[PDB]
């Protein structure tokens, strides 16, 4: 019983981490690519909650969510990526808030510093 | 020009990586210490914001916030380590929150699965 119900960590979990790939540059060096793509790895290592883990590591080693160098290339791929995973989670999850990838870059880039 | 202003992801980040801490196992491997350890130091490189990842580098390895062996022995050390570097950043900020550890662990056990 490691474990923590989502309702403490989930959505905060999503938000950091999409500002996290906000965050990322517009055009990445070799090094941003190499530390970026290990934080993400190392993500699904630490969710509080196993099976969340599972489906995470699972949705990053397969089909158009898989975690490759070509999500890395910019900050466009990396956002869009993470946004199809919450999207693939939200759908598991038997929900669909009907966001477009365009009504998210919207949303965090209102918070541009 | 890769920064987002704190608003969006500070708070969120601090309760979803409490969170990572009360997920650790109460007796960790080898293999869960390296995993986690292993996280928490790519975290730094990820913050969206510049000063943030410098600071929070600084405060995992140097003084009494140092991510040494002795912090990944088990929850206990996990969850009391990563209070500290909060109130760590909070002091750096000049904030005074008065929350003492038995508060964190109160709310945070009280969503244990
Ligand atoms: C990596 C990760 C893996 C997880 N895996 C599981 C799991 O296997 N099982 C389980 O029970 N729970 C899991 N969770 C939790 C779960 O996804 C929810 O956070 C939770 O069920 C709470 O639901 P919620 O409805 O508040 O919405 P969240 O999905 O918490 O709410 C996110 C908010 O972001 C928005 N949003 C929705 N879709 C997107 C999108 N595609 N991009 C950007 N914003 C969007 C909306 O504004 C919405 O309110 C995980 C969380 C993370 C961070
Ligand atoms: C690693 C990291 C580095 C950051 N660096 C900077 C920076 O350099 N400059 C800057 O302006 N902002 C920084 N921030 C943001 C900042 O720490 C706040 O998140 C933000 O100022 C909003 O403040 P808030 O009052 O909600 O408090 P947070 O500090 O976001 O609010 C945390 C909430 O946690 C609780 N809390 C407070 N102290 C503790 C504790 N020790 N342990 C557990 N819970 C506690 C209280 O319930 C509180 O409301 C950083 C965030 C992270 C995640």
């Amino acid at each position: 019983a490691n474990g923590l119900i989502t309702k403490i960590w989930g959505t905060a979990g999503w938000t950091f981490n999409h500002a996290v790939t906000f965050g990322y540059p517009l055009n990445p060096t070799s090094d941003d690519k190499r530390r970026y793509k290990n934080y993400f790895i190392s993500l699904g290592d630490v969710l509080p909650c196993r099976l969340c883990r599972e489906s995470y590591k699972k949705f990053i080693t397969t089909g158009k969510t898989a975690l490759t160098n070509e999500v890395l290339r910019n900050r466009h791929t990396l956002t869009k990526w993470f946004y199809d995973v919450h999207n693939a989670v939200n759908n598991k999850l038997e929900v669909d808030y009907g966001l477009s990838y365009e009504d998210v870059v919207n949303k965090y880039e209102s918070f541009r510093a």
